[PDB]
């Protein structure tokens, strides 16, 4: 096994697809972080702020880690770093981007906002599980996160 | 090979056993980055602003990933990461702490202080060598970096 049951991973993920596979490969490596899915930028956003106008918050630890795309129904991801990183709170915690975009211009925005790292999905299966089994050992095993941001 | 030529790693680093040695690990995976040193804060501020000694761009291109460790000979990490943090365009260069520092404060502050992520350095060669074959994997092949040219 690897990672901790106590840290959550908040995956901000509309594809279904996407996510599928990424969370195999969670399970394939045997990762116990629990997993929590958002899928509209709106959701994100409340189940961080726990307003509870759209996913009860008594459900809604508050994650170690945050995946996102920003690419995103609803508010898009874009809009959800920068209200992230504005909050003295949730500005803490490590935002990993994970989206199609490869847009110069995104890169350079998210950079600026101070984003924890920016990574394009990969479409080949190899790379994909070469990337997500890195992102594992680094972000679950290795590196210090605050105390739950 | 791994890595971009083009994308340098700075490391601000006072210890010599420490960074010669880190150095040797990247050197042993093969990778093509370029790596500058800096053993002090200011020296490293300089190297950044490009100013001092490091006065011709050709010579001190912009790094693409900053290694720092926290404690530092005179102007220590904490002060040159604010600092860096409230620039324009060095703010977008993603700082990892790696530093021997494991105490809750600096972890949390650090955290608020915008880094990517934070590295309690290893005590032992096996994990040491592992750690950093991941940090290598992430953040010279997996991961986009900003465009500091």
């Amino acid at each position: 096994a690897v990672g901790n049951a106590t840290q959550p991973l908040l995956v901000v993920e509309d594809s279904d697809e996407d996510f599928s596979t990424f969370q195999r490969l969670l399970q394939r490596e045997g990762v116990v972080n629990p997993i929590y899915r958002c899928i509209t930028g709106d959701q994100a956003l409340d189940f961080l702020y726990q307003t509870g106008s759209y996913c009860n918050p008594d459900i809604a630890p508050r994650p170690a880690v945050i995946l996102l795309d920003l690419n995103l129904p609803g508010t898009d991801g874009r809009e959800v770093l920068q209200e992230i990183k504005q909050d003295e709170v949730l500005k803490k915690i490590p935002v990993v981007i994970m989206t199609t975009s490869s847009n110069p211009k995104d890169i350079e925005i998210c950079y600026s906002y101070s984003i924890s790292s920016y990574i394009v999905k990969p479409l080949e299966i190899d790379r994909l599980t070469e990337t997500v089994q890195t992102f594992i050992k680094y972000w679950l095993d290795i590196v210090v996160l605050p105390e739950m941001g």
